[PDB]
């Protein structure tokens, strides 16, 4: 009916786990509503934490069909020791004419679900400024707030830094290693943009913001989307 | 070429102190053509770390050569384990050049990764660095070799992480026992269908004591052109 290929969407039955880990029940849906069939492969995973990307449903092919319909329950655990934090489950879809859709959830561990990332005391506010999730091919400019509240009685000293994980193995610098010493009470306010160059390759990049405490040596990290088309 | 880049560190291992690397960024245009590009120094490090160590800087050789020296803190809070620095370049036209050198902090530089005497030995098998883009095959090995006196008990899986936020099963987790003085091995392949986009990708392998939690990481480089 002159549609989408495919259309991808995904539920988790819970959200919030504690530390201690916890089983999540995953429905994916995947439809073909277009005119003609389609052929694609599909899979679950989940990425987190500190690095972490696991794997939750096998790839598998599909013929669909002989339009059509397919809906899985596909359950994982996540176990205590994988680190607490924010993590994103993603059901993938590539089409045998290598169109790419993906319908992603968030859940936690170990934190509270909408819960600021925090250095003990110290929580770290960073967000693409204007919910700008993509920019043409030609090029374009993502802004990003950064606000590091103080909430402990003594002072926090942090390092602070934001590249671009991109295509092509690029490690694209948005915010040079920099160090801010935080007084109790004190909110360190900053905005930082990246340009995209028209040059830079089309693809999907990684925003990713990382803060230290230097005392402590805690590590917290903010990652954000944006594509290039 | 276009492009020649050239990087070298004048250390290669660090304590888990930390310490200080320079390091030499050589960029050379030897094409018929003046060039237009950016370039800037990246590291990679363990446990998700990325950081910046020389912003973008654009540059118009009006070919010649560009000769540039940038040293970098290594703090002591910085994860133990393998570092990758990274130069890279962007010319005017989208080609991407890059030069990479390992450092390590912290662990033995020629040293398998390891969890406390149970040595992680996993490779790409055959050398395998790319494949076409109507498809190919890539296989890797997995040896985990037992040092301690106490069996050894793990999770284990992979994945394929690559472009398009795409991150593709490659091991399911599973879990095995090893006693000790024992190997575990096995070979696990992934195929890159044609349908997948062209780029590069990252086989991930991770492995996790489930009775400490401790956990770590094996990194290959696939491209598919």
């Amino acid at each position: 009916e002159l549609q989408p290929v495919i259309e991808a969407n995904l539920s988790l039955n819970q959200n919030q786990l504690a530390s201690n880990g916890g089983y999540i029940s995953s429905q994916l849906g995947i439809r073909n509503e277009s005119c003609e069939t389609v052929k694609f492969k599909y899979w679950l995973s989940i990425k987190g934490p500190e690095g972490i990307y696991f794997p939750a449903k096998a790839v598998v092919g599909v013929d669909t069909a002989q339009g059509r319909m397919l809906n899985v329950t596909r359950g994982f655990w996540v176990p205590e020791y994988m680190a607490d934090g924010k993590y994103t489950v993603s059901l993938q879809v590539v089409a045998e004419n290598g169109k790419v859709f993906k319908a992603n959830q968030e859940f936690v561990k170990g934190v509270d679900l909408n819960s600021l990332p925090e250095l003990n005391g110290l929580t770290i506010d960073i967000k693409n400024q204007f919910g700008i999730n993509s920019v043409e091919s030609t090029g374009g400019f993502v802004p990003f707030t950064v606000d590091l509240n103080n909430g402990r009685e003594g002072e926090a000293n942090v390092e602070f830094w934001m590249t671009a994980v991109g295509p092509d193995g690029l490690i694209i610098p948005v915010n040079a290693r920099e160090k801010w010493v935080i007084a109790s009470g004190d909110t360190y306010s900053k905005v930082r943009g990246i340009n995209f160059d028209k040059s830079y390759p089309a693809g999907e990049y990684t925003i990713n913001a990382q803060v230290v405490d230097i005392v402590s040596g805690e590590r917290v990290e903010q990652s954000m989307t944006v594509v290039k088309k």
